[PDB]
Parts: C-alpha cells; sequence; structure tokens
C-alpha cells in the first residue's frame, strides 16, 4: 500500500516490538514505522522512574535489584485466534523472567522469575479457545538441583524445561522436562498442542558438540495429556518451590519428538491452523508439519517423521517464517540475506515427487535477517498487507554513527502478492521479534483511576497514616522515616517546602489531580538520582536517603504548563 | 522533499536531547529516524553503560546515580562552524555536564558542577572555537549549603553561571549573579556570553517569581572575567578549587539588560549581529544588538540601550531560531504556533515605520517549546529545515494510554511559506536539539586498542601479566577473581571457568573481530549483568557470584549465524 502517514493522518496498526538488549517493549505505528512509545519492563527507565519507584519495584518482586534485561518475544492475548487487546506478554532471556503489560494503561503490571530454568527464549500465547496459557522455553541446560555440589559438572543431570504460565494469574501452571534444549515455540489453533524447536539435542557443552547432529527435533506437547498427568499427581517439585514439573523426555507419553534438520530456530503456525513450519538454520530447508497428523503420532499409528508433509530447500540460513492470507510463506535467509516467498501447497506437491516450483520470489534484504512478521499474521485475521523483516546488520543503509550501528527493520508491501521494499527503519539494541495488530483491536484509556491495583499498596500505606491522597499535603514522621504526601495540579505542587533531618529516609508520594489527558507531571529531587512520572489521576512514590545537608530543590521535570519551571519547592535538610 | 527512500541517506545528523530518559539520540534529517541512542545519564541495559567498569569510571563521583534529564546537546565549533569533535550535554536533574566523543559516539567525560543546583541552559563558545562550554545553574542555593543558619535564609541563596574548559572537561570559573539563570548563548566574536533570568525576584514560590514586569538578560564579558581571575579576584567555596567571580549587579564583569517577563530562550542570530531573548509571560521578544555591548560595558550607553526592537508576536514566546535570510522563527507556546518574522522590519517598526514584520503564523500541534533550524546555530545556516519540539501530541498519533509521546514537527522553510511535512512521535520530552550537515561528522568504524576509554582496564590486565589481544586466563586474588577472555564470533575463548560461591568476579572481554559492527555482548544469566563488547574494544563488569551451581554466560548480540551457541559456563562451587 502507501506507507506514508502524513501529518494529521493516523497509522493503521500498532506494532509491539521487542526492545532487544534495552529490556523495554516499544509501540510502533505501522506503516509509518515511527516509535509511538517505550514501555519500561526489565530496564531502569530514567524517564518514568520504572525500576526506582516503589510501585515498579513492587511489581518486579524478587527481581527489583536487577538493572538490566533482554526483552525477547512480545505477544498479545487472543480470543478464538484473534487479538483481544488485553495484555502483551514479554520475556527476559537474560534473567529468566516473564512480564505482563496491561494494554489499558500500557504499563507492566506483573513480573515473575521462572524457577528451575536458565534463559527464557521463545515465548508465544495460546490462541484457542483464548490465551489461557502463555508458553515459553528454557534455552540453557542446568541441573534441577543446581546447588554447586555433585551436579555442578555432571552434564547427565542438566535439563531444559518448557514452561506453561497461567496468563490471567501470571503464575507458572506447570513445567515439562524435555530431552535436549529449547529455542522457539508456538501453539496450534485448536487448544490441543504446543511445539518447540531444539538446537542442542546433543546436550553439547560447546559449539562443535551442539552442531554434530544432522537432525535435532521439534518437541510437541499434548496439553490434554499434561493436564491429566498433573491431575493424577505424576509430577515432581524441585528447589523447594511448588511448581509441578512433568517428565516429557523421550519415553514419556506427554510429548513426541519430530526429527528436524539442523539446529533449527523458528517455529511458526500457519494461520489456517493446518501446519507449522520449523526453520532449518544450518540446513537450507524448512520442515512443514501437518497438525492434523499429531494425534496419530501420539497414538503411535504413524512415526513422528510421518507428520512431515514438506521439507523444501529455500536457501542458506533459514531462521523464521511468516504467512500471508493466501497460502504463502515468507522465510528469512540469514546467510543469503533474502526473504524467500514460497507456496505451502506447492511445497507439499514437490515433497510428494511432483515437478512443481514452490518458490515464488526472493527479495534481497539489508542485511542478515532474523525474524519476519506479517500484519495480523499470527492470528486468523492475517490480512496479507505488510511484512516486516528484522535485519541484524545495517552496514551502508544509514549515515554512519560509529562502531555500534543500528539494526534495520525493513517494511515490505506484500499486498500485491509481489514483494516491494518500502522503508528502512533504523532500530536500537536488536529487536528479536514483534507483532502487528490492527488499531481497532487495541483501546487504551486516557486517565488512570484511583482504585488502580498498580498503586494500591501505596494507597494502603497512605490510609494507615490517615492520609487521603486526593486531598492532603502532609508530612508524616516515623522516627528516621519521613513520608511526604503531596498533590500536584499544574503548575503547582501542594507544598512549597518541607523539612527533614540529615540522614532521614524520605519517601515522597505524589498524586496528580489534573483531569485532562496527557497532562503528565514529574517529581525530581535535584542531585539525588531520583525522578519519576506522575500521570493524571495516578499516585507515584520514591524512597531515598536525605544524605545531603541544606537546601535541596524538588521540581516537576515534565513540561505540564507554561509555568512548569516555577513548579518547584525546597526539601530543607537540617544539619545534625 | 523529506522522503529518504531505502538506499538513500539522510543529509544531516540531528543530536537530540533524550529529555527525561537521560540519553542523547542521533537522528537522520530529514527522515527524522532515530539512528542511535548514546547512553549518558541513564543506565543502559543494551550496552551496559552505567554498570560496566569503564562507564562507572567515566561517571566518577556520580556512578551511583541511575537517572538524569538530558537537556541541551551542542557540538563543538571552529570559527562558528561545527567541527564534529564533541557533543556536550547537561543533566539538569543532578547538575552534571558530559562530553560525547563523535569519533566513537560515546560519552568520554562527565563532571558534577559544584556549588550549584540544576544545570539548565548549555551552549558552546562559537569563535574562535569551542574553548569554553557555558551553562547555567537554574536554582538558588547557599554557597555554604550546610543545613545550618543559611538553610532558610533566602538572602544567602545564589545562582552561578558556569564556564567549562571544553578540552579539559574541568570548570574554568563560575560567575555569581543576582537572580537565577535559565538559557544561555554565545556571540560570534568570543567576547560575550549571555543568559536569561526568570527569577530576578529571588522568589521562593510561583507568585513571587512572576511579580516583576521585567527580569533581565545578564551579559558576561569574557575578557573582564579572565582579567579578574588572573588578578586573584575570586573566592573558593565548599572546599573545592573552582574560582567564583562576583558578577552581581554593579560588578564590572556583567551587565543586566531589563527584559519582560520571566524570559526563557536566548538565541544568537547567525550573522552575529543580534541575540533574541524570548518573552514567555510577555508576548514579545527583545532584540539586542551585539555590537552595542562594548558601550554597555564602558558606560557610554546604558543596558536598556542595547535593545533595538521588542516586537509583539503572540502568546507565550519561548524560543527563536533563524534562517539564512534575516528571518526568525519563534515558538508561541500558548497560541500553539510558530511566528516567522523579519528582524530588520521589527527594528524599523520599533522606530515608528509603518512596516509589517510578521510574515506568517503556522499552527503546530501542540504547545511548542524549542525550535531549531538546519545548521542554524552556526555560520552555515542554510534555511532548509525547521524542527519544532511540541510538548502535547493530543490526537496526532494513535492513542497509547495515559502517557503520550511528544511531537517533533518537521517544517520545510526553504520557500517563502512554512510547510508542515512530518509529525515525529518522541519519548520523554526532548528539550533541545541541533542539526549538523553530514559532511562535518566523520565517525570511526572500529575501536583501537589504545583508546583511553578502557585504558584503566588494560592497565589492570598488565598488572596481572595479561595481554588482552592473546589471553584467556583466570586470575585468583583472595575472594576476587578476574577472568580475561577473548571473543571472535562465534566463540568465546573460554567455554567454562570455576569460582567459589561469594567470589567477587570481574569479567573482562576483548572482541578481536576486525570487521566493522560485528558487535558482541557478554551476559551472565540471572545476575543482572550484560554489556556491549565492540570490535577491538575491551569491556568489563564486576558482580558477586552469589548463586551456586551452573551459571551460563552468553553473547546476547546477534554477531553470527551461530551466536546462540556462543555461550559457556561459570561453575560456582558450593562452600
Ligand atoms: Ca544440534
Ligand atoms: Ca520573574
Amino acid at each position: 500500500a502507501s506507507a506514508v502517514v502524513h501529518p494529521g493522518e493516523l497509522d493503521e496498526y500498532y506494532g509491539f516490538w521487542s526492545g532487544g538488549h534495552s529490556g523495554e517493549v516499544r509501540i510502533l505505528g505501522i506503516p509509518s514505522m515511527r516509535e509511538l512509545m517505550r514501555i519500561p519492563v526489565f530496564n531502569i527507565d530514567s524517564a518514568t522512574g520504572w525500576g526506582i519507584t516503589n510501585e515498579s519495584k513492587r511489581i518486579k518482586g524478587d527481581s527489583a535489584h536487577l538493572m538490566t534485561g533482554d526483552s525477547h518475544h512480545p505477544h498479545m492475548s487472543m480470543t478464538d485466534g484473534s487479538y483481544n487487546g488485553k495484555y502483551v506478554f514479554i520475556n527476559d532471556k537474560a534473567n529468566s523472567r516473564v512480564a505482563r503489560i496491561r494494554c489499558d494503561v500500557m504499563k507492566t503490571d506483573k513480573m515473575i522469575t521462572i524457577p528451575n530454568v536458565q534463559a527464557i527464549h521463545g515465548l508465544r500465547v495460546q490462541k484457542v479457545p483464548y490465551t489461557k496459557y502463555v508458553i515459553c522455553n528454557g534455552e540453557f541446560e542446568i541441573p534441577m538441583n543446581n546447588d554447586g555440589k555433585a551436579s555442578l559438572e555432571d552434564v547427565s543431570t542438566y535439563r531444559s524445561l518448557f514452561n506453561v504460565i497461567d496468563a490471567e494469574k501470571m503464575e507458572v501452571a506447570f513445567q515439562v522436562m524435555v530431552d535436549g534444549n529449547l529455542d522457539n515455540t508456538d501453539a496450534d489453533y485448536d487448544g490441543k498442542y504446543f511445539f518447540s524447536t531444539c538446537y542442542n539435542s546433543e546436550m553439547g557443552m560447546n559449539l562443535g558438540e551442539m552442531i554434530t547432529a544432522e537432525r535435532d527435533h521439534v518437541v510437541v506437547f499434548s496439553l490434554e495429556r499434561c493436564l491429566a498427568a498433573l491431575k493424577a499427581g505424576k509430577f515432581t517439585n524441585y528447589n523447594g518451590n511448588k511448581v509441578p514439573v512433568l517428565d516429557g523426555r523421550k519415553g514419556s507419553d506427554l510429548t513426541r519428538y519430530i526429527p528436524v534438520p539442523k539446529s533449527p530456530h523458528g517455529i511458526n503456525t500457519a494461520p489456517d491452523g493446518k501446519y507449522f513450519v520449523a526453520n532449518g538454520k544450518l540446513s537450507p530447508t524448512v520442515s512443514v508439519v501437518e497438525i492434523a497428523r499429531l494425534d496419530d503420532v501420539f497414538s503411535g499409528k504413524i512415526q513422528p517423521r510421518d507428520a512431515i508433509v514438506a521439507e523444501p530447500e529455500l536457501g542458506l540460513g533459514p531462521l523464521h517464517t511468516a504467512f500471508d492470507n493466501k497460502g504463502n510463506a515468507f522465510t528469512t535467509l540469514f546467510l543469503d540475506s533474502q526473504i524467500a516467498k514460497w507456496n505451502i501447497q506447492d511445497a507439499i506437491k514437490a515433497y510428494n515427487g511432483e515437478k512443481v516450483n514452490y518458490l515464488r520470489q526472493k527479495l534481497d534484504v539489508h542485511y542478515q535477517p532474523g525474524h519476519n512478521h506479517t500484519s495480523q499474521g499470527e492470528t486468523r485475521d492475517t490480512d496479507g498487507k505488510w511484512l516486516v523483516v528484522l535485519c541484524k546488520f545495517s552496514k551502508d543503509r544509514f549515515l554512519p554513527v560509529g562502531p555500534l550501528r543500528p539494526e534495520n527493520d525493513q517494511l515490505i508491501d506484500i499486498s500485491g502478492d509481489e514483494m516491494k521494499l518500502v522503508h528502512d527503519g533504523p532500530t536500537f539494541a536488536e529487536p528479536h521479534d514483534c507483532m502487528i495488530v490492527h488499531r481497532s483491536k487495541v483501546k487504551p484509556q486516557k486517565l488512570w483511576t484511583r482504585d488502580d491495583p498498580m498503586f494500591a499498596d501505596t494507597v494502603a500505606m497512605a490510609k494507615q497514616d490517615g492520609v487521603t491522597l486526593e486531598m492532603d499535603n502532609k508530612v508524616i514522621r516515623d522516627g528516621n522515616k519521613v513520608r511526604v504526601y503531596m498533590t500536584s495540579i499544574a503548575p503547582n505542587f501542594g507544598m512549597n517546602e518541607f523539612k527533614v533531618k540529615l540522614g532521614d529516609e524520605v519517601t515522597v508520594v505524589v498524586t496528580n489531580l489534573d483531569q485532562v489527558e496527557d497532562v503528565t507531571h514529574g517529581f525530581c529531587m535535584t542531585n539525588h538520582g531520583v525522578q519519576m512520572e506522575v500521570a493524571p489521576q495516578a499516585t507515584a512514590s520514591v524512597t531515598f536517603i536525605a544524605n545531603k545537608p541544606g537546601v535541596q530543590w524538588y521540581y516537576c521535570n515534565w513540561f505540564c504548563h507554561a509555568l512548569h519551571m516555577e513548579m518547584r519547592g525546597r526539601m530543607l535538610v537540617e544539619a545534625l
């Protein structure tokens, strides 16, 4: 289509982007490819104070002390295989966390550390009947009792686990121990199966060992059999936690292993729910599995390789596949630096021995593509309009900026069934993955509400102090703790000064009482490394030590009003 | 045209304030795409800036701060033209100034400015080159801010103007003033600097800060300040050695020009002939003829005689940029417009001639703060592009919840009518930006082993007998362990190493690839530790091995087809 969005025109879709090594999630407008917002997740965000405010530290829980992460796969909750706009889930590979973003407020509301695992890589959502579960893979291999004693160097004890999270509760429902490691994951359109690639079926501890096998596998998980095993008590608990771990190693009836060449990476469900495609990586192929054959693999009527219905050669380094609404597939070729457009039914005919061309087109991309994604492509609403390709090396595509270069997110018009590159988008910190949802499916709110759970503990603290946040400007003294409750209505804080003793632990609680959307305030204590966003009708709080004597100005750092520079007051720190 | 198609390059670099995010951003102009984020005052998960030992060294006395608010990014000049060497940037929130090296596009120096609170305006000396960087303390505090008798005694409170030696990155001197300070600029002669003041009242609340019908612009004579310093006419405060000069009203070092009303921006015209101070609460700007300043200093004329026009423009004038034709573009925050006006016509109208100085008002969306033209703060001003930094985007973009982006609007000014061409959503309210032609900036492609940015790490390795270009070694030092490893994609030079529970582990990684932008990373899983390791760079991080058992480290950057396999084990032995 046209990719130009002129002033006063709106984008058609939201993109929820991996922030990659930055630890954030980004909202893009499609097709303009402009970044509309950054949602802080695993990072310490100076702009909003996410990671330093008390409300955000509470959400981070057991990981509040961590300052970094690597945001991998962002995916939105579905009802009957269509996006429902409620949540976006995102994993941190670096510290094995999963977080949930509420789309009403576009902030992270839950975060959990997955036990018993190291490195959560693939993450997707259950599609059908709705996102009951979020699925994600432990990529690295570690002992279940990883205590630094006899298991430390004993590779025969090392395991990777597949993780099934209750999406609404944001708690791990169960884990499945597998043979090999795990890489990417996806779900069917029936609510019956989940499936993951494995690159280290060898359980190798160095690169050479991890690339010896001509075929690793896709492991398929039967949800029905897993739930039955759980109900029958056929699980183990490890590490003093209560997460049930099921045994899905070879020999189990919970899982089946389909051999796939070679150290495969992406695994992608076709939007008709008929097939999934596993991407060959070191083999110049993709492997196509017919989902309707999985029951026969589980019953032992056919062998796991009998579920493969095509295995077309495409090119060098296939990593990831996306789909249009017409039966075609778009596969990234990392080493050839192309997208291969191919037709699934023709690839099936060719696997059956028919002399038929399945390859439609190869498009040069710039350069070294990882994942690629189509508009609404992971749902039944796939529309065949846009393809976005996440290229890892931008080389000559942008002005030079030094020894660290941006990545290149390339937008391709696939609407004419003939692919045309229309935009090179420089991006920071190597987004891994993204998703594209039509604007009609996402409806954020304009104002916070006073009962929001995200600052409910801070409200409860105020109530214990006898403070009404909507009304009060009060200083509560609790020994060497000081709790300062202030209102803000642009261009004024509700207190012009307050006094504390040197060394006091000061918690400032600010409530923005403006009632107009977009009138964001901030609170910054100068020279203390403290700043935070205070959104309309929100309460936010930060705790710091008053370890600097004398006059210490606080101010509203956000431009909320013509007189915002004058929206400041003094913390007066008395000497001992 | 503002379209940059695939395989075409932008014409200019923009160096953008990251606002409350604490970073600096590099944009392509006119595409308005963000090419890079340079970490400064923030803790950058992508690169490890703020957690690596190299970056904490650079941060010095502020390595413990996790936040900042990056204000005014400006590039060094030679004879009033950008020279591409440095970009300087202030942190208002914690009173710091940092320097970015443009060869590697990383921050190389950072200092906390003493005796002050809240650095707002920052600009560079233009002529004969950027010898000095100039910046303002916005808030008013005692010089002996000890929490004793001065605490509530407002008569002790002061703001200081700060002159930094750009090449040394040390404060050269400070000038104490009456009133506070807001924005600043420099002439094109190397004679004068000048700052706005909104709190000439020394008010401690909003009402008190807006009582005066005129506050002022304070003009600093560089020659007189240098002479006073050499004569020993300075004081030191707070046990530091920064010389503070007395520029209060009546000093020979400064002159105070009355300007209505709580003014904000102050902007030098590209011919060096005028500066414009922006009226804010007064619907005017005040135009000063720079050549009159010597006569203000000698007493031949009085300070208000420096003003040659004070045209009414509209409600809330905040900031002025210039084309290459004698026109000015002033943001009107309250009217939500840009006013295009002609300086010489405004002077004629001030002198009673029946001439219209207002060329056009363009609606912007919405509530503009600063605005900037392409090469506009230099002699190379080309009159092609104007960017306007609007604070409220309202309905301009798809809705994203209670926090909305700002709107950076690109306007084609190359013809007689201003034409809006692009709305750019931006994060965290950029305060200010600059636009430099691509030909003036020439970054390098690879680091070199002698770079000062990791020299202390190299010197540590040398004390251990380690040659970083060759060695994969573990050094044991009591409860400290130093691990030196090479990386050549797709392999680290070690597949595993052993430590004891509770050891303080420093991992030093040197990337030996010789191809541009084959970036590696090092991440210690579940430890909150990750960093960029650029080609030919060394990077290091220190953490406690407080988790027993197998702890995988991996290359988080996609450096090779086999990057997922580029990983090894830290084996943490139980006690
Ligand atoms: Ca393998
Ligand atoms: Ca005033």
